[PDB]
């Protein structure tokens, strides 16, 4: 609880900064990433699919998880509460015919989880390095640093 | 219809040889591939998800489709009748808790389609180069050239 109105407000700003730094690092290096931040819905069903970490949130841990050809890189990192709950979780795929065919199953899975939960999911493309975000069944494609920070600030701080 | 009891028997042996040559090429080069061969069930639902090719079957076309960072590489090639019906189709993911966590969503999707259709699906891993096969909800992992030919001969010729 430093310089913020609560411990919780501080932890949420730490979560935002960890997501920003990690995606920035992984985007430059064309590293695929899938980070889904649970909110009100509760995502215990999909945490059980992956490998449980229950680890403190940091930009460095988020990077090491998605390094290619490593035991944790294929799947989704799910953040629940104030910790990284699991890695290598699989998400439901959206059946939307409106998803661009330029986007692979990683983008299609992030859309799938946004349709059935009120979570925020962040995607970094292996092909292009573009950062994308899904919420409420809607995808924002190739967002900027400024645009991403505005969405995370709006949707992840309470 | 050459040296075989029918045109159909010849086309099925051509299909087997095309699958063998392509997976052999892609396995050596660590190229991810997902080829699903429809049988009695009929897979028109999942062909509509991908990009329609309706192309003659060849080992060379199968290779060019899965080259990384190309418009057709992410997704599943579906073979229906005597042609490659579509590329970049997405398959349902199996919810089996018995799938090894070493295997990613590509292997999990091949298991998903084998549970709801009587098709044969072939997988080549980007991580390891191992060739795997799914049928009837069962996965054969890191099969050999001899083992793969025995399964395709049994399950794909009539
Ligand atoms: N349904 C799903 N749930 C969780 N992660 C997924 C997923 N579908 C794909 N991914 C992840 O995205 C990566 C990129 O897939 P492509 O390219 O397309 O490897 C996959 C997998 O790790
Ligand atoms: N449900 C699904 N249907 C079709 N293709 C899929 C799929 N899930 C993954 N893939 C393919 O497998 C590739 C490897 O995914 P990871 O590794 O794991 O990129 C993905 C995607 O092209
Ligand atoms: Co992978
Ligand atoms: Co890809």
């Amino acid at each position: 609880l430093g310089s913020y109105g609560s411990r919780i407000e501080r932890e949420q700003h730490h979560l935002i900064e960890s997501i920003e730094k990690s995606t920035q690092y992984m985007a430059k290096r064309r590293i695929g990433a899938l980070i889904s931040v649970a909110r009100d819905t509760g995502m215990d069903d999909y945490i059980e699919t992956g490998i449980p970490l229950n680890a403190k949130i940091s930009s460095q841990l988020l990077i090491n998880i998605f390094i290619p050809n490593t035991p944790l890189h294929d799947g989704a990192v799910i953040i629940k509460g104030n910790e990284i709950a699991s890695a290598a979780s699989y998400l439901p795929l959206s059946d939307s015919p409106f998803l661009s065919k330029e986007l692979g199953t990683r983008h299609r899975a992030a859309l799938g989880i946004s349709e059935v939960t009120d979570s925020i999911t962040i995607v970094v493309s292996e092909e292009t390095g573009g950062i994308s975000l899904t919420k409420g069944g809607e995808l924002f494609r190739d967002v900027s640093e400024e645009e991403l920070h505005k969405i995370l600030l709006k949707e992840l701080v309470t």
